[PDB]
């Protein structure tokens, strides 16, 4: 059986409890923290890519209120993002499964750009998802994973002082 975990969520769920944010750019924003995923169960000599997609988790756009994230009362339809492909990609089973799978060259933008980037609605709250895609073979298959612990507010610039300062201690 397929096994899909996030690596380090002791960390993501520090940043969760503050409701995480993620700044977006017209150029594009790395992630802090990283999404890093262990897989194992994979078919080492089979082919796989690894996607990253970001699911729009409500309808709402969210405003920072007196200290406070609040969703506002108009929604619309939302998603869907475009999907990252990890630069690996396509790589064998074993390939992903001797070290956490690292999405650390993801970009947040919220521009219509050249390719790469992936747009955001700033405001708004998401929930990575990654696509484990198996490639190449007759069988092609897909399994799914989102990540709850890591769904965040893309922003345009750091709303929550508690979470400017979670960033800065935990990077290098």
């Amino acid at each position: 059986e397929l096994r899909v975990g996030l690596e380090e969520s002791e960390l993501w769920l520090r940043f969760k409890e503050l409701t995480n944010e993620m700044i977006v750019t017209k150029n594009g924003r790395r992630m802090f923290p990283v999404l890093k995923v262990n897989v194992s169960g994979l078919d080492p000599n089979a082919m796989y890519s690894f996607l990253l997609d970001f699911v729009a988790a409500d309808n709402h756009r969210w405003k920072y209120v007196n200290g406070e994230w609040v969703p506002g009362g108009k929604p619309e339809p939302q998603a869907p993002s475009c999907v990252y492909i990890h630069p690996d990609s396509p790589n064998f089973g074993a390939h992903w499964m001797k070290a956490p799978v690292s999405f650390s060259k993801v970009k947040l933008t919220n521009k219509l750009n050249g390719g790469g980037q992936i747009m955001l609605n700033s405001l708004h709250k998401y929930e990575p998802r990654i696509h484990i895609v198996r490639v190449g073979g007759p069988q092609r298959m897909i399994t799914s994973h989102c990540f709850p612990e890591t769904q965040f507010i893309a922003v345009t610039a750091y709303q929550n002082e508690e979470i400017t300062a979670l960033k800065i201690k935990y990077n290098p």
